């Protein structure tokens, strides 16, 4: 046929793990494919990431471009199989730890991962319409480089979509749901108002200043830059407890250091400001992904990227 389906794929390479599921590197009519396995009694997880992945008007160049869903019995076991676009430079933290950036490279890591998100945040009305998603996961680990220096989301088997008409939320979802690292202050300390989407999509920033900590400090200029690190790498131990993370981000109030050669460049400068921005620890304080977009955008115009 014409369409992409898994009897008709082989796989590779094993090239790391979801939350839920295995990645292979898979290939498809000479095609790198990328392959996400789950077992059977792992199907609740596959299809949530699945009935995301085929929302309505959901594709845009900044969220990882979905193939199919298919199922592979091998004649024993069935597979439950997610195929989608396979990038070569892998996900932002691999990135980030093996090179340095120019501030062309800064600010399109930055705007690329700042327009997908506020896709995913804008509902989009009309007859084929996509109702706004939060992604609740939102890390350098699940940020993929592409070939052409640009980013694009992926992992959304803990996303949840609003239906802003009824203005229902389409799972029940659980508390403290994500990489603890990341955890936004409310997520830590529990005070999420769980029934509102705007405190979801809230959290999604406060994540997203989190990684744009982590691209400015790869930012060489004159071939200085700060090495690696995770956030909060200073203050919690390599796998955080939730009580780590809210003792620091909620009692201590403490945020990602903003090193003093930032305020020394002007795309540096606007960099440190969003991270600030999106680092209160009231959610409705922050910035949004568009405000965000909107400003990366001038930035880019202003530099000439591209």
């Amino acid at each position: 046929g014409h369409m992409t389906i898994a009897r008709d794929i082989v796989l590779q390479e094993s090239v790391g793990k979801g939350r839920f599921g295995e990645v292979w590197r898979g290939k498809w009519r000479g095609e790198e494919v990328a392959v996400k396995i789950f077992s059977s009694r792992e199907e609740r997880s596959w299809f949530r990431e699945a009935e995301i992945f085929q929302t309505v008007m959901l594709r845009h160049e900044n969220i990882l471009g979905f193939i199919a869903a298919d199922n592979k019995d091998n004649g024993t076991w069935t597979q439950l199989w997610l195929v989608t676009d396979f990038h070569e430079h892998g996900n932002l933290f691999d990135y980030l730890n093996r090179y340095t950036v120019t501030v062309e490279g800064m600010i399109k890591l930055a705007l690329s991962t700042a327009s997908g998100l506020a896709h995913l945040h804008m509902e989009i009305v009309g007859t084929q319409g996509k109702p706004a998603i939060a992604h609740r996961d939102l890390k350098s680990k699940n940020i993929l480089v592409k070939k052409n220096g640009t980013c694009c989301i992926c992992d959304f088997g803990l996303a949840v979509r609003h239906d802003s008409a009824t203005d229902t939320i389409d799972i029940a979802p659980n508390h403290r749901v994500g990489t603890k690292r990341y955890m936004a202050p409310e997520v830590l300390d529990d005070s999420i108002n769980m029934k509102h989407f705007e405190s979801f999509k809230r959290a999604d920033i406060y994540a997203m200043g989190l990684v744009f900590w982590e691209i400015a400090r790869r930012c060489s200029i004159g071939g200085i830059h700060e090495d690696y690190q995770l956030p909060y790498y200073d203050l919690v131990p390599s796998d955080p407890s939730v009580e780590e993370m809210r003792k620091v981000v909620c009692e201590q109030k403490l945020r990602p250091n903003i090193p003093n050669r930032w305020q020394s460049c002007e795309a540096l400068r606007v960099m440190a400001k969003i991270m600030r921005e999106c680092w209160y620890a009231n959610g409705a304080a922050r910035l949004t992904a568009l405000r965000i977009k909107k400003t990366l955008s001038q930035l880019s115009q202003q530099e000439g990227i591209k």
